[PDB]
């Protein structure tokens, strides 16, 4: 099976870095664990937006 | 035999795609692709993908 991950990626990325308030090493630690294992994208994306969340000003 | 990982390379690549304002989706997703399969040719796939966004803007 082809589990289409490669456009998962490209969704979840894109919205991760439009979280305003992550700061740029954690964008890119999302963004390279995403790639490894974009199985995970909702896992990645919900911890992402819960950090965003919780480092507004 | 050299491992040649890309690691830093595709990384740069990933992120720095992801942020191009003006690619579409589909685009996007056509990058991502050839970069998992020939991760060597980040470099080329990048400035492909730099010429579209600044020719969409």
């Amino acid at each position: 099976v082809d589990n289409k991950f490669n456009k998962e990626f490209s969704v979840a990325g894109r919205e991760i870095i439009t979280l305003p308030n992550l700061n740029d090493p954690q964008k890119k630690a999302f963004i390279k664990s995403l790639w490894d294992d974009p199985s995970q994208s909702a896992n990645l994306l919900a911890e992402a937006k819960k950090l965003n969340d919780a480092q507004a000003p």
